[PDB]
């Protein structure tokens, strides 16, 4: 015997199509998505000088809050529209490398059961709810085949510190609709992001499922819209130097030099009140110049804070979120700041 | 919906090939007891060297027969020392555009037949384990494995993906022990970590044997260890082994590990694979008890080619060529033959 | 050139899981079918002497009318519950030569659009609806692949007599967890339906598809609850003596000499009317005899005959049936007849 | 929903290989194609009467072996290149025999004659052997009896029919409406004419029906129709072959503003299941020819190596299915149609 000696089982998975079906995307929700989409490409390229905001829960384990949550986001992205461009954070499992949950695909039971089916389900239902309210929505791709179930639904895409440098990601990249972030290594590692936003706007073949569920292989085109985000390393890397060698790098090899900043992770060192003061010292940035800015990433939430079970309601499970009052001033001081840059 | 994709092809799947090429009565045995003597190298219950060696990428299948047929006798001959397979790779990842690899582009001209390059690599491998010799690979994507998994004995995750959730999910439910790289500028827990959750069941979505999309759930693989590669600095010496086995002790798993001769510790030299041996060597005869494996790119003429105009010779990272590797070879099974007796 | 010339377009099927992922069967529509099933048998057999009464449009065009029939039925199945097994006719197509309506499954929409996902997936909510209020189902098998989408609702099948003769029909009713009646030929060959019966019993390798959508070879082990349906030829065929020779006919090819008699169709010259005829033959011979015969089929709707366009509720757009009125006599006369013969054991 | 509903009588579901791994290991090469397209146009012609030529569908009644096959083949192959000019002769290669008792099931059932069920190899060696065939210039035609091996090696399939059995089947007049082959729908096993008139009705609209991709995944099928329909006349209670039953049914063919131009089976009913009688029928189609017969396009003669049956796979190039015409028999047949057609083609 060699053949599956470590699989315990394999199950069935409804392809992509079932969920279309059940939930096709509305002209609104394409409508919504199609000019996120262009919109944060300007950005991207240096064609308008709005902030891009990717903001909400760290994971999504509870859609009726995440819905909650949309409502009120959704208030400030149309005050702010002017010099913030709000889209909300829809990640459904944050990558771990010890046990605990798995996100919300995973198990969306959040009892260890994995019901993918379900999951999947949730998700898109979730997604589409969220279009068709006027909130565009962003997530990380994880793996290969889970683009597929909802991809449509989403205006901007993230692939993780721990798989910018991965191949396969990269190619993913390369064939997704949306603008895609690529975040600097674990470690602090610029040059990886850096060479896959190189790597991703060039055509790739990679191996996939199709929208029917059955392995087929695909021929990107190439995604011109890739970025990088300066999350953070050994040491935060958000100040204006940081930026300002980022920039120079990007331009070295060829690339935009239009970045985004996550207020989160290893630039608040893991501690969800320093998101604040980094979006105060990238306010500070843009009332100076911060011209190679062009986005930033928050963690938040209704309730701050974190829970190892989810016993309170809208408060994160995943990493530690700011609450909505936090976050309010958060925005407020983002947009008084760019106001300022815009105007110069 | 798919504005960024050129075109979606059809994929045989790896039942078509598995029909055509069912793996052997003598595939099969060999293949089950090379996983399970790595298995007892990893877990230290045999102290004989793990020789993960070949080519940095197989471009030609007819060279790799020839080297095969070559690395056979020598394995044959140290069998008592060390357990030697080979290397099968069929791709270098790169960051920047150039040759692809054998299964994306079999052909060496920038068409991609993707479904020809899944055959020849599987043909090749069943070739191999028929005449005698094992194979190694490195998997890079969830998919490829089900075509030919069957007939590898020894699995790598490269340093570009040992922290990628997705990879360790798939090391989770190979048949076969892995090897988990230290990251590109040497970060070692990321593959510590690895092997931690390489160890526990997980649920990976991926494709059947009939191409169709499911829900894999897995057992979770044992015979899981590091290879230390360098990373800013070569970590292969005798001080960075005994760092990465008090770590791994640390954590709860296998301080039996696998050093690359190639790439950063080699310093991107191909000449200098030796040196790196000839430490190992050394590291042998004092004590050396954490080692259980090295890695070493090697082919019938050394060093590298832009295209493929001389026979035997790499394309892709620079390899060592028949003598040097009749020389490291010869080296590491005399300084092992001590191990095992003291 | 030489593939797929005269092909206009491939388009996609759900597969179905994905119908069967929206509407699962409940616990009440499997114990349904499973016992429906078995009491099936049970007057296939012999058993129980029981009329299995398989009664209904003679196509479904409207599911909410569908149902309302169902919510009228579903009263006479419970009152002659001890004399008559009643279960509904839920056919999707009537198979046709011409041009025309082609079924609920292919045109939902009733306007010459093809909508098949959209077909299949009205065909299983309303048979999911029918068994989960109590009226059990039955339908015409036309296909290998649609039966994957809702076999599993139904207690009867039919192979229709445009396909008893059909090797994979025979082999498809080889597998289907249901009983199922083969009708003779539409020029009254009955041997082709004892022939299929004998087919259907031993085991098949047919080539079908999976719930997942997937071509397969499936090994089928054989129906053992097939039997024959009279349903007339040239002439009708649904008399004593007809009957009497057909019965002959199934002993001598070693199967089950009880038989179903349909009421409508060749036997009663596609006029509607006759079937109260047709039964009231078949209850002269209960009274006297009849021990061959073990069901019976109407065509039946709330509102009597047929029209070319959907126009009036309740009323076929396919074969004219008997409206309710007459149905509730066609019922109380074969309950009558049926209890008469059960209390002579 | 605990009880059981669901798969009661099904033994196994197996793995089947899709069309693509057979079409990858025998694609269809550019002779084979060239000879498949112009072999069906021909056909065509004969079917709308713009060729006076006599299509003659002769071979065994089931291919249980592919080395006789291929050997018949290549004798086959002789007269045919011979009479090229009256006759377009294309080679029965059909797998299996409907049967409505238990035996053998056909080659691509059951390949290794052994009631073992190997599909995957029987249908790779069909592939295999009609692939053969078209290379070395011998047209191939075939019955198909379900929906989804047609994927399989329609490409390779030069003339198809539906039989006795199956032209009143709806299913297999849509799959006849998306053959791109031409399509001869016989007459039922007791003589009735109209559903094979009605069948070449419907074949020639558009249908939707359900099938598998080439990749081996469910799908719809909508169809553009299939123009080249022809009905042959195979017996019934009685034989169906004379002057007068070719003159009754092209009446009833016009009144129904279909094709009037049919095809004669010599074997089956029309010859009593008696092999010696079908050259009786050609005798007497011979016979129509000379005097005028212009409604006849076809015949149809179960032909082999070697004459009769048997029951056992014993004896080389002898059927296992219905009894054939030996080789000698054959050529005098042939030659036979070839002098009577020569005649009808030079009066006009
Ligand atoms: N559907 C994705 C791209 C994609 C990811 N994986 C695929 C597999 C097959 C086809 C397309 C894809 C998008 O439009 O963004
Ligand atoms: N077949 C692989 C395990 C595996 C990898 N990818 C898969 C996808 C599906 C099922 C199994 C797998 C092995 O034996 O090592
Ligand atoms: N599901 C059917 C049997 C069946 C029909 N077609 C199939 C194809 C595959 C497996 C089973 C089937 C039943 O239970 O009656
Ligand atoms: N391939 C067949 C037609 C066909 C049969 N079944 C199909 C299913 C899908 C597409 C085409 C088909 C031909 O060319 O004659
Ligand atoms: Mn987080
Ligand atoms: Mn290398
Ligand atoms: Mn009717
Ligand atoms: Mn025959």
């Amino acid at each position: 015997p060699t053949d599956d000696i470590k699989i315990k089982e394999v199950k069935e998975l409804l392809p992509p199509i079932a969920h279309l079906y059940e939930l096709p995307i509305s002209k609104e929700a394409s409508g919504l998505v199609h000019r996120t989409r262009q919109e944060i490409s300007d950005l991207v390229h240096g064609r308008d000088k709005r902030l891009l905001v990717i903001i909400g829960p760290c994971s999504i384990h509870d859609p009726k809050a995440a819905l909650e949550y949309a409502e009120r986001l959704l208030k400030l992205r149309k005050q702010y529209e002017n010099e913030l461009l709000i889209v909300m954070r829809v990640y459904f499992e944050k990558p771990r490398t010890t046990v605990g949950w798995k996100g919300l695909i995973n198990d969306p039971h959040l009892d260890g059961t994995f019901d993918i089916n379900f999951g999947l389900r949730q998700a898109r239902s979730l997604l589409l709810s969220l279009n068709n309210m006027g909130m565009p929505a962003s997530t990380e791709f994880l793996d290969m085949i889970t683009p597929q179930y909802y991809a449509d639904l989403i205006s901007w895409g993230a692939i993780g510190a721990r798989t910018t440098e991965s191949q396969v990601h990269r190619e993913l990249a390369s064939g997704l609709s949306c603008p895609v972030g690529f975040k600097n290594g674990t470690d602090g590692n610029l040059k990886i992001a850096i060479d896959a936003i190189g790597a991703a706007s060039h055509s790739h073949h990679f191996l996939s499922v199709t929208k029917a569920g059955h392995s087929a292989i695909v021929h990107t085109g190439g995604n011109p819209d890739c970025h990088v985000i300066l999350r953070g390393g050994k040491e935060p890397n958000y100040d204006a130097e940081h930026v300002s060698e980022a920039a120079e790098q990007l331009r070295a090899a060829g690339v935009t030099d239009k970045l985004m900043i996550d207020c989160s992770h290893a630039n608040s060192r893991k501690d969800y009140t320093r998101q604040m003061e980094v979006a105060q010292d990238i306010a500070a940035q843009l009332e100076q110049d911060g011209g190679n800015i062009m986005g930033v990433m928050v963690e938040s939430h209704l309730v701050e804070g974190r829970q190892d079970k989810p016993e309170v309601y809208g408060k994160s499970i995943t990493d530690a979120c700011i609450g909505w009052g936090a976050t309010e001033e958060l925005l407020a001081l983002l947009a008084g700041a760019n106001k300022k840059r815009m105007a110069r």
